[PDB]
């Protein structure tokens, strides 16, 4: 079992936190907002760094590339921005959703985007020009979560109509759609670290994970709050194999990713945990919480 223990409070949104993720490199947390903004912050010692701005509503997710030099952020203004984090500077706002974009990330090579929308669609843009690639009518109710797989040759969305599916990335073909015996909506979904799996939360407080191939759910991780909000789940790898979680009942839940057991609640938080993040080489956990709370908190476990 871990043993994660509350090192940092972050304070500066004045809004719900709507997002957290650590750097590729290890350096940096950014935090997304309902306030319109993203903050940066240092990954070991909680310092704040700067202020990311631009974006006319809230923003709703936020991603880093590969190379930890580029952000991407999805607002309900009805863009996404690709910003250099070095310099702050907006590089470039992809405009094309016809509704608020809740999700997005980089391919592995973070030469492209994807991003899904209120609007029932995802897009596929250029990085380097900022144009879309394509259009695709993936779903019936809002896109909770869009991800590329290993290579980035498939991309996996969620949705509220209670679908994930999974896309071929240069075609636009619809190669599979997963759902188990009922429909709740499906708040989250993304690939897991060497792209086997993918980890999908449903809003009947329900996380599975999936062997997309055979089309077979292969675990369930239960235990925690989640009904109303797209909360993210992380796959912990850099000690333990961990499941990692918000929850609507104000703690990070943590499971063991074979037996399925619950190993830690955090608890400290004093509104919804609606975002959780994990360090990329130290056993760091940086969750996130909603309007009455406002803070993100790092943990470290031995």
């Amino acid at each position: 079992k871990p043993n994660y223990a509350l090192k940092f409070t972050l304070a500066g949104h004045t809004k719900a936190v709507s997002s957290v993720k650590f750097s590729p490199n290890g350096e940096w947390l950014a935090s997304s907002s309902a306030d319109k903004l993203i903050k940066i912050w240092g990954a070991y010692d909680g310092k704040f760094e700067k202020t990311i701005s631009g974006h006319k509503l809230g923003i709703s997710d936020v991603a880093w590339s590969s190379d930890s030099n580029l952000l991407v952020s999805a607002s309900d203004d009805k863009t996404l921005k690709i910003w250099d984090v070095s310099s702050g500077k907006c590089l470039k706002t992809l405009k094309g959703h016809s509704n608020y974009v809740f999700c997005c990330n980089f391919n592995p090579q973070s030469n492209l985007i994807v991003s899904g929308s209120f609007d029932e669609s995802v897009r596929i843009w250029d990085v380097k020009t900022g144009k879309c690639l394509k259009t695709l009518p993936a779903h019936s109710d809002p896109v909770s979560a869009v991800h590329f797989n290993r290579d980035g040759s498939l991309i996996v969305s969620s949705s509220y109509d209670g679908l994930c599916r999974i896309w071929d990335t240069a075609s636009g073909q619809c190669l599979k759609t997963l759902i188990d015996d009922d429909n709740p909506p499906v708040s989250f979904v993304k690939f897991s670290p060497a792209g086997k799996y993918i980890l999908a939360a449903t809003l009947d407080n329900t996380l599975k994970l999936w062997d997309y191939s055979k089309g077979k759910c292969l675990k369930t991780y239960t235990g925690h709050k989640n009904e109303k909000y797209c909360i993210f789940a992380n796959f912990s790898v850099t000690g333990g194999k961990w499941i990692v979680s918000g929850s609507e009942d104000n703690l990070v839940y943590i499971w063991n990713l074979q037996t399925k057991e619950i190993v830690q609640k955090l608890q400290g938080h004093t509104d919804v945990v609606i975002s959780t993040a994990c360090h990329p080489t130290e056993n760091i956990i940086a969750s996130a919480a909603l309007e009455n709370d406002k803070t993100i908190k790092l943990w470290k476990s031995d």
